[PDB]
């Protein structure tokens, strides 16, 4: 039995006092709300907002059984007998308590007859969790394959087809239930931690997620190099062969930015060494000079750090001394078995274990280190008695690699105020991606089912706050000899999501280097399609900082009105323009893809399909997998280079899809120089921007620069840009108001500024796109 008893207003909050105790809301936006329960007791804080002391001013008002809360999108609607909060966006029912809070901590929400859920993080159960329970503890599931209810990195968060999202901001031992206890309701549990929730409402699933990490966080955009190719196995066991690695990709003409380094690199053991944080000399004699070598070929060195410092380390009576690990409640350090072997785990809710983790991570970067992969962030064990700082394991636990990373991330801030950290890991929280956070999801097996799951695992994350979601491409854990199908597959897909990082236990290659020639004859265009194709990718990016949108995209953002296409997780966007659909099983001779109506071209063969509703037929081959392009898309390439400190768009090459269904089209480039954490707050970019008007008879292109441009940026960029589908009735082009000859012969052929490729359909135009206004303008 609760009810209200009185209400006030301080600082923009509203404070209202029940028989049970008091209750905060505050608009941490115009359309989000932290509403926390028992606020009047000591609790641990939101880790879930970026600015959790915001509020800004709402509006109240009062009547005989309700209060009413509002936002100026967001409504909270607080009726008094008995209490229960619902929540509007207009006059539309997002989302109504039920029983509401009780006791451990307790949420219980009606959900209403229809209504799909997506949420929960990393699960393999269906897009929609619906019907499903669930725990929220970050947990290891080595070698999973098609099903998982727990994994690396839960969100205590879901999104629903109603256009909320919902977050239980609570770091501990918890669970959630989407309606599978009791067929109408969503309860959220937990066995301690902070009592509060956060209503985030939009109007679509883009402004949803815009709204969501304005008050969570936006992730700053990771260095351009973070979207090149990784070499990655577990593990190079010397510099020899990692040497010898950087020289395969060298040798092997594929792509490479960064070359990664796993526990080797502190001992020659799997076990007993973890902790030391410091070079095995045995086995990497001359580490400066291998990185530095590595530097002067473009090349990045990362290194895997955990937060376990084992007994027989040679950290251990250290970090003891300094008091930076958790302890048991006795006070002593707390010791247990792990894989690894016997030891404890730093606390980096300390300023004693922060100071001494950090200095750490300094002199390693000092030393040449790039980046840097955070591996058991779960944490992977974690026994209930372990004492941190502000709280024992189960209170804190599914916030420990987001503190971590916030740890990371601004000594990495600190040390080079100039660079952009690269930070990898495991498990976080929500927000972590304001940390720089990129997950992966971990030892995946090598197998089909391991690769026709990361498209939920993507989705689901992205979704939800994170971008740079991917998976260890070609698979992780186990088999015995490699399959080449599947990891060909695997590596194909790799392009097309946000991480190129092929990573697996080294006794079965996971390099494409190492592949056999007609694998390689198939990956090597591919790996170097995925830096031709930087534009366009470091353009999404530049979305996802700006706007959370996140680089995949799921098939239902392309009709909000039809709830159905949330259980899709076959079919996804790669930006704005591209559906991809993965072959996930062997011998798959053609696929059947739900394109959303309108006009859709084949990437690879650039055949045009229109289709009303009904999906098409593509058939497969082992040399791609099937990806229609949009009408209307503006696909950016440059050249190919070996590592993304190499660079260039001085030459362009631009291809639009021309159709006339589509009579207004745009697209965007941004180009900065890849590495500065302060570009776009400062506007040192170049954003080219591209307009393309199609009528019956003309199709007209305004280009255009905006942005302070930064140091190096090309004045002039030699353009080339090809228009597909082109009508053959096109007789002139003007560029600025100059009249030019189009040729009909000979393209391929000679140095032409305008040419009609009759056989392909394709017409192409070449020129200078300098930093004024441009306008080619086609008439028939
Ligand atoms: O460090 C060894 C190894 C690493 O290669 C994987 O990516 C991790 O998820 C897991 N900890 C196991
Ligand atoms: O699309 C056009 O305008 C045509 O096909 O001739």
């Amino acid at each position: 039995a609760v009810f209200y008893k009185e209400h006030k207003l301080r600082n923009d909050g509203l404070v209202i006092t029940t028989n049970q105790g008091n209750i905060r809301l505050q608009f941490k936006s115009e359309a989000a709300i932290e509403v926390l329960y028992r606020a009047d007791s000591k609790q641990l804080p939101s880790f879930a907002l970026a600015q959790p002391e915001s509020a800004i001013k709402a509006q109240l008002t009062e009547t005989e059984n309700h209060l009413q809360f509002s936002g100026g999108t967001l409504t909270a609607r607080i009726q008094k007998r008995p209490f229960a909060i619902s929540y509007y966006r207009d006059s539309e029912l997002l989302l109504a308590e039920e029983s509401g809070f009780q006791v451990k901590i307790n949420f219980r929400f009606y959900l209403s007859p229809g209504e799909k859920i997506l949420g929960g993080g990393q699960r393999i159960l269906g897009m929609d969790r619906r019907g499903q329970r669930f725990p929220l503890y970050n947990r290891a599931h080595y070698g999973y394959s098609d099903h998982s209810g727990q994994m690396y990195f839960g969100l205590p968060a879901i999104m629903s087809s109603k256009q909320y999202i919902l977050v239980f901001d609570n770091s501990a031992s918890g669970a959630m239930d989407i309606g599978k206890t009791e067929s109408d309701i969503l309860q959220l549990e937990a066995k301690s931690g902070r009592s509060a929730y956060i209503l985030v409402a939009g109007n679509s699933y883009p402004s949803l997620i815009e709204n969501f990490t304005q008050v969570t966080g936006r992730q700053p955009l990771p260095p351009r190099w973070a979207l090149g190719s990784f070499a990655s196995r577990f593990g190079y066991r010397s510099e020899a062969e990692t040497r010898a690695t950087v020289q395969k990709y060298k040798t092997e003409d594929f792509p490479l930015d960064t070359i990664v380094l796993d526990l080797y690199w502190f001992g020659k053991d799997i076990k007993g060494h973890m902790g030391n944080l410091d070079w095995d000399k045995e086995n990497f004699p001359t580490p400066l000079d291998m990185m530095a070598d590595f530097k002067q070929q473009g090349v990045k060195t990362v290194l895997i750090t955990e937060p376990f410092v084992l007994t027989s380390s040679k950290r251990w009576d250290d970090a003891v001394k300094a008091k930076a690990l958790a302890k048991d409640p006795q006070g002593q350090p707390k010791a247990f078995e792990l894989y690894f072997g016997n030891g404890g785990i730093i606390d980096v809710f300390s300023k004693e274990g922060s100071r001494w983790f950090s200095s750490i991570y300094k002199d390693l970067s000092k030393q040449g280190v790039a980046g840097w992969w955070g591996d058991l962030g779960e944490p992977e064990m974690h026994p209930e008695d372990t004492q941190h700082a502000i709280g024992d394991a189960d209170t804190v636990h599914n916030a420990y690699g987001h503190r971590w990373a916030e740890m990371l991330y601004q000594q990495q801030l600190d040390q080079f105020p100039e660079l952009r950290p690269f930070i990898m890991m495991r498990a976080g929280f929500v927000g972590s991606q304001r940390y720089g956070m990129i997950p992966w999801t971990g030892d995946v097996s090598r197998t089909w089912g391991g690769l026709a799951s990361q498209v939920e695992l993507a989705l689901q994350m992205s979704l939800l706050g994170f971008g740079y979601i991917h998976s260890d491409l070609g698979g992780f854990a186990d088999g015995e000899t490699l399959d080449k199908e599947m990891y060909i597959r695997w590596l194909q897909y790799g392009v097309f999501q946000p991480v190129y990082r092929p990573h697996g236990q080294d006794h079965i290659p996971s390099e494409p280097v190492f592949q056999d020639e007609e694998t390689k004859a198939i990956l090597r265009p591919l790996v170097k399609l995925r830096y031709r194709m930087l534009p366009y990718i470091y353009t999404a990016a530049y979305q996802n900082t700006l706007t959370g949108m996140p680089l995949m995209r799921p098939l239902f953002f392309s009709d909000e009105k039809n709830p159905a296409l949330i259980d899709n997780k076959t079919s996804y966007f790669w930006g704005d323009s591209l559906l991809v659909t993965p072959i996930t099983q062997a011998g798959v001779e053609s696929v059947s893809i739900p394109a959303p109506k309108g006009v859709w071209f084949d990437f690879w063969k650039d055949t045009r399909y229109q289709t009303d509703g009904a999906p098409l037929t593509l058939p497969t081959d082992l040399h791609t997998i099937p990806v229609l392009v949009k009408a209307g898309a503006f696909m950016p390439y440059v050249p190919a280079v070996s590592t993304t400190e190499d660079y260039r768009s001085d030459s362009l090459e631009i291809h639009y899809y021309a159709d006339a269904s589509v009579p207004l089209a745009q697209g965007e480039i941004f180009e900065d120089d890849g590495k500065d954490p302060n570009s776009i707050k400062r506007n040192q970019f170049d954003l080219l921007t591209l307009q393309a008007t199609h009528t019956d008879n003309q199709l007209h292109f305004q280009l255009a620069r905006t942005g302070k441009g930064y140091r190096g940026m090309p004045e002039r960029r030699a353009t080339t840009l090809v228009i597909h589908n082109a009508s053959d009735q096109y007789q002139h082009l003007d560029i600025n108001g100059k009249t030019i000859a189009i040729a009909q012969a000979d393209c391929a052929s000679t140095p032409a500024l305008a040419c009609y490729d009759q056989e392909r359909r394709q017409l192409q135009l070449v020129f200078t796109w300098g930093r004024e206004a441009l306008n080619l303008r086609l008439h028939k």
